[PDB]
């Protein structure tokens, strides 16, 4: 059937690479995901239908093995290089060594950790991101402690509120899950500094992936910088560090940072100011909130980067509504989201039902569209990414 | 280095073409090792944060599995051919959308397959999860009811001390569900067929090895003429009684009536129900002493690995009680080589959050010699881990 020779081209596409490796010839981004996806897609097709549920079972005692590890700091135990003993190990620990070897043993039938004779444990390239609290070690430390239960908790949470898109700051399914539906999700975070320290360095690994200097041509904003020396340049709204405008106004210098405005809450923004350089050129610090009007009017570029996915179509709707507003005829609007195909892919999907504990979604071109033409607004262009399907919606007003 | 793996797992998916166009089966270890490799490949190429990415996916697909489940949705989806997002959602009056949010969850990861912008449709892998079976059965077991043990498994080492869970009380399964003071059977008695989904569901890590065509039964045959009224095969926590049959339609001159089937007495009342020519039948807990006497070969099959260590000293020291000094105790249970298999390590931490653990041919020799036996003897399965440890008494 239509099987067969999904493992002909996926056979093909090893050889490809293969050869690749042998000349140490780079590998483009979309080439690295074609076969991360190709790889994924065979091993469902070759897996019964009972190889498939044993499949999904060892990925949640993987999980739990990483995090009680992770947790026991048994991985920082174990030297970045060479070996060492499971009693030595549980000894660096103080931990039952049956408990160690046990919970290693199913890292090292997953390849995460690698086995020595009858009783050595050594680090491998899968496992040593995971020796330290690191921004990804923080990933899968919120992923299990802040998700997971929430996933859980999703048929007892449809049975009670409806079986319907959780949307809202109230009564989300991650507040369910957690015993106080009448909480928002930073109101429970805010009692925990270590669960609140583990999410800023998670969020923080996950703002730097695609970065907008250098994809998007800011060439035009240099003239309009020329032409009004007094006009406001970028907005970045919700911009959290003011990582981007400083990368920004690097790259092209015509752009004044101090001409640039961040804006994000009063407590991000006290952040900001208060660990950064007095001394240096610093954008507009403006606390502010989405569902007010957009201080900041006229300006050449407005950034709402990886915002609009935490709120439903109608709560979008007000936010990009006031933006369009203060926004002038020739000013561009930048989304940054993932952008759903249809259908979408693993991580996306993945993603998507993840935002849904807290009340947001991932959205297709096709839901970014209606949502922006509601606004006053139209979608100009898309700048893609490689490798994924994060980008950049460039609108303006209609 | 890293390049001939990938022309091997290539060559590998060539040979794999060929077979499945005309419908061949393939070499059973030809599979194995495009099952391995595939995720070795996978180990290699992926980034740590995409590998990571995997991980969290089979929560998330796991869970759109439940919901549609739970939903009815499987059921509303046409046998043949495709259906609109709209017209499921229609049947079973849910938001379109959020039907469609979970369904692309499993047209991602392959369960479901999606034609066009706005219809989907049934696939080999989805069709199990539109009915009541022991897969289907398992999946939903799995998050039930081990997915919670599994999550509460930080703070309950937080409480109870990080050390190696053991025993029927204070098990991590009674502490995710509120009542640590509870044990895990009287939690399945809660409602009496999530018990049954339970014994349902058991039939899907079901991995069945017959035992008639491993173990020489003819010694056994002999016996029975030499002493007319001696038990002969007493199956221990046997459930079902399928294996005495196995083996009685599979050895002549070894008659069931002369074999005995033992488990709680509310198993055998279901199997008195169910059955109908049969062998003894006989209420029982084996924690207590084993009231048939003397039989030629006593039968104890998966349930050592429900059990702490000491606990099975006590199991099996009832066994050896009763058995003559010819008498044979046979233990079908999963053998754990150092390092263990993917499925056995798996195996291995689902019964730590029931206080029980898959073991060593060492770790079952000395719960072994604790009772008064020795072992004389293992029948291995080929191509996994399932075996039978002949014992004696010592
Ligand atoms: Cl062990």
């Amino acid at each position: 059937p239509a099987v067969a020779d999904q493992l002909d081209s996926l056979a093909a596409l090893l050889t490809s690479r293969a050869q690749a490796v042998r000349n140490g010839a780079a590998v483009p981004p979309q080439q690295h995901v074609q076969l991360v996806k190709g790889l994924k897609d065979a091993a469902g097709l070759v897996n019964e239908a009972r190889e498939d549920l044993g499949d999904l079972m060892m990925s949640f005692v993987q999980v739990t093995a990483l995090r009680l590890l992770i947790k026991w700091k048994v991985f920082e135990a174990i030297p970045l290089e060479g070996t060492i003993s499971y009693a030595d190990v549980a000894a660096r620990v103080g931990i039952d060594v049956n408990l160690i070897t046990r919970l290693s043993w199913v890292l090292v039938a997953t390849g995460v950790l690698k086995q020595d004779g009858s009783d050595k444990i050594q680090h491998t390239a899968r496992s040593r991101p995971y020796a330290s609290r690191n921004p990804l070690s923080a990933m899968m430390i919120i992923g299990f402690d802040e998700y997971l239960p929430a996933l859980l908790a999703m048929p007892g949470y449809f049975d009670t509120y409806g079986k319907k898109e959780p949307f809202g700051e109230k009564h989300t399914v991650k507040a369910f899950s957690e015993g106080n539906p009448e909480l928002t999700v930073n109101q429970i975070l805010a009692s925990s500094p270590e669960r609140l320290g583990n999410m800023t360095l998670a969020m923080a690994a996950m703002e730097n992936m695609y970065p907008l200097s250098g994809v998007y041509d800011f060439s035009w904003v240099a003239a309009k910088a020329a032409s009004d020396s007094n006009r406001p340049l970028i907005v970045d709204v919700g911009g959290a560090k003011g990582h981007t405008l400083q990368a920004i106004c690097k790259d092209t210098p015509a752009l004044p940072i101090e001409r640039c405005v961040l804006e994000d809450l009063p407590r991000v923004i006290q952040v900001v100011k208060d660990t950064s350089d007095a001394g240096a050129q610093a954008p507009q610090l403006l606390g502010m909130d989405f569902n007010q009007e957009q201080p900041v009017k006229g300006a050449v570029v407005y950034l709402i980067r990886r915002c609009l996915h935490d709120y439903s179509d109608e709560q979008c709707v007000r936010i990009l509504g006031h933006l369009a507003a203060a926004m002038a005829a020739d000013s561009v609007l930048l989304i940054g989201e993932t952008v759903l195909t249809n259908p979408p892919s693993r991580p996306t999907a993945m993603m998507d039902i993840l935002l849904a504990t807290i009340g947001g979604k991932e959205r297709t071109i096709d839901a970014f569209g209606a949502v922006v033409g509601r606004a006053g607004l139209r979608i100009k262009g898309v700048c893609k990414q490689e490798g994924g399907d994060f980008s950049y919606i460039e609108c303006v007003k209609a």
